[PDB]
Formats: C-alpha cells, sequence, structure tokens
C-alpha cells in the first residue's frame, strides 16, 4: 500500500516553518522545499511524498510532533494514492 503523505495549508504556520519541515522530515534541499511551500501556500496543499504505509505514518506523526512543539498548527496527514 502506498500512501501521499499531504501537507495542508493554514494562515498561521511561518513559511520558513514548512521549508524546516521539508527539509528536516523529506530530505529536500532548500530549492524544492519552496516550491512545495508555495504550492502549500497558494494550492491549499502539497504532496510532500509518497511512502509506504508504516513509514507513511512515522512520517505524518513526526510531522505533526515537530510541529505542535513548536507551537504551530500544521496539518500534515494521510490519503492512499492509488498510484
Amino acid at each position: 500500500s502506498m500512501y501521499k503523505v499531504i501537507l495542508v495549508n493554514d494562515d498561521y504556520t511561518p513559511m520558513e516553518f514548512v521549508i524546516d519541515v521539508l527539509q528536516k522530515f523529506f530530505s529536500y534541499d532548500v530549492e524544492r522545499a519552496t516550491q512545495l511551500m508555495l504550492a502549500v501556500h497558494y494550492q491549499g496543499k502539497a504532496i510532500c511524498g509518497v511512502f509506504t504505509a508504516e513509514v507513511a505514518e512515522t512520517k505524518v506523526a513526526m510531522v505533526n510532533k515537530y510541529a505542535r512543539e513548536n507551537e504551530h498548527p500544521l496539518l500534515c496527514t494521510l490519503e492512499k494514492a492509488g498510484a
């Protein structure tokens, strides 16, 4: 089972932070991280990565943990993929 790992927009989470996230938990470089960041900001969400079930859960929960400790509302989610 492949799972989309999606990052969902909110008016409050700083852009730097989303970049932080993208570099820390997906190993994207600064350049790509900004693409996706703008994507979350303007399109309202962006598929960060596609992973297998177990790995995807670990990510979601990780991203959510990190966000809550840095006191931001960023919601990161799962939902199949199919593809």
